[PDB]
């Protein structure tokens, strides 16, 4: 439709129908749609886990337990479900896969090129790593304009979709052993098709007013 | 062209056209985006700068100094340039006021609601505020998720942007006194058409691929 229109009657879904499920072309989709975020230096700090089958859900939906339990009944009745992951700490390895795939798809005309971009990305990469020490806190906020990339995004393919914090992230780091491989959960998104017990389908939405939000200099 | 064709062609402007500005609808509907971004618990923890005139770029692009002074003419030459700013703490004024704005669109169908959804959002930020003490880079992510989605949203309307982390935030936040308010600048997008001088609008994207960051399951 239009962009406006998808970003005021998109809704947090509550309920999903366990019978509607991604089209095949909905399904690559989304995941296009995580891999074509944009990232601070293109750092792509993150990881995804993708979970279509029910074998793989109910492991994901390990993480709503406890105070959580609430969440555990969106993530298993959805058609997919995606876990937003962020790496721990910025290695010269990752920094390194992205520049060697810079080059891979033609961004250098030459090496002095990829060298210049390979060595200014190190000086800003060690403005977090070495000085302020919190390029954990700065890749985990890629990861989270990830998110709002995707959410907008499935709403405008014509899916429901809910993001959610209230899930274990110490759990879900476990079931999937995360922290070894170097990452940790952030956010999880069920994809998919809301139920008639979607409550939140049939609310009107609220956000504050721009005379309280928003200044115009 | 969907949504998926929008998010591959989109790109960090890197120079703007400074005679081509937005339309009047463009810059209400950019208002639009920033105000209707999901947060977490609806929080909306969020101020945002949106500078127009020259000298409202200009107050902006006085935080384009030292490093980041290769900054400061995305800054100056963009139509509209947006300082996305987080709270410095999540008070329980500001709790309220979105409570009370959920009443006033008519979410809650009675006052007992309107109290175990207060009830609710409480028990949740004060295990952020409280127990975990991290509610200032907690908002400082759903910040970031709202510009995940501001990027896409006005891709799709049609216009160049780009998200800046390269700039003084000590600066900005004096410029326009937000630390006294409880706000402090996060990311800078300015928003327009880009100029022959983006050298960034005749490269190809690149990412990793899915089989490095994605898994499925
Ligand atoms: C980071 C984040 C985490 C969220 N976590 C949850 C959650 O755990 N459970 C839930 O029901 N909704 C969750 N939401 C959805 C919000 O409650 C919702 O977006 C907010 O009420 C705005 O409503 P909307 O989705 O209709 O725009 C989350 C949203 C964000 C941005
Ligand atoms: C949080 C954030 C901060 C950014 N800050 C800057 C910046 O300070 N200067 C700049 O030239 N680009 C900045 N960018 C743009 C990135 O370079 C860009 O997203 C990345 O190269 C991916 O390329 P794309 O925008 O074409 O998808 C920033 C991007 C993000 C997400």
């Amino acid at each position: 439709m239009d962009i406006i229109s998808v970003a005021l009657k998109r809704h947090s879904t509550k309920a999903f129908d366990a019978s509607k499920k991604l089209t095949p072309e909905q399904a690559e989709q989304i995941k296009t749609l995580l891999q074509y975020s944009p990232s601070s230096l293109n750092s792509q700090p993150w990881h995804f886990i993708v979970a279509s089958t029910e074998e793989g859900k109910a492991r994901v939906a390990k993480s709503a337990a406890g105070n959580y339990v609430f969440s555990e009944r969106k993530m298993l009745d959805a058609s997919h479900v995606v876990v937003f992951c962020a790496k721990t700490a910025m290695d010269d390895v990752w920094l390194k896969l992205v520049v060697d795939q810079e080059d891979a798809d033609g961004r250098f005309a030459t090496p002095e090129a990829k060298a210049a971009n390979d060595k200014g990305r190190k000086f800003w990469a060690d403005m977090h790593r070495k000085d302020l020490h919190d390029d954990a806190e700065w890749m985990a906020k890629q990861v989270y304009l990830n998110v709002g990339n995707f959410l907008l995004g499935v709403a405008a393919l014509g899916l429901d979709a809910v993001p959610i914090e209230g899930f274990d992230a110490a759990i879900l780091d476990a079931e999937f052993g995360l922290k070894e491989k170097g990452y940790t959960s952030l956010v999880v998104v069920p994809v998919g098709h809301h139920s008639v017990e979607d409550f939140n389908a049939t609310l009107p939405k609220s956000r504050l007013p721009q005379n309280i939000t928003l200044t115009e200099v």
